[PDB]
């Protein structure tokens, strides 16, 4: 008697923040987490940029189909059009497989 997978969207969750720490270092990694070597879709967004892939509002960010979100800013850069610097809080959204 075996078990069926049903691939659901976890919710939009934040692993790791700005406020935590440091600024940047926003590495939500599903890959490892929910099986590492899923094929499954991710949604990559920020709280205040929720329409727009966050490497387009200027950022260095990876948020990668295989393995989860990656925001590292290296490079200082001060000021913005936001009230926040570079690599803000991001957050991902993956469609994991479970049963119960
Ligand atoms: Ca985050």
């Amino acid at each position: 008697s075996p078990c069926v997978p049903l691939c659901n969207w976890t919710g939009w969750l934040d692993s790791g923040k700005p406020n935590f720490h440091k600024p940047g270092g926003d590495t939500e990694l599903i890959g490892d987490v929910c099986g590492p070597g899923w094929a499954a879709n991710i949604s990559c967004r920020a709280t205040m940029y929720p329409d727009v892939p966050i490497g387009q509002l200027g950022q260095t960010v990876v948020c990668d189909v295989s393995v989860g979100l990656i925001c590292k800013n290296e490079d200082q850069k001060p000021g913005g059009v936001i009230p926040m610097a570079f690599c803000l809080n991001y957050e991902i959204n993956v469609q994991c497989c479970e049963c119960v």
